């Protein structure tokens, strides 16, 4: 396990994405692929 989960709620706080259950989304998410899916994912939704 990597930070990436970590790296990649600062990056989508940075963003702006603002949500609880995007953070419920935080505790499930655990691997780095689930990070980074789920973070491309608000991404591409928010783009």
């Amino acid at each position: 396990l990597k930070n990436a989960k970590e790296d990649a709620i600062a990056e989508l706080k940075k963003a702006g994405i603002t949500s609880d259950f995007y953070x419920n989304a935080x505790n499930k998410a655990k691997t780095v692929e689930e990070v980074n899916a789920l973070k491309n994912e608000i991404l591409k939704a928010h783009a």
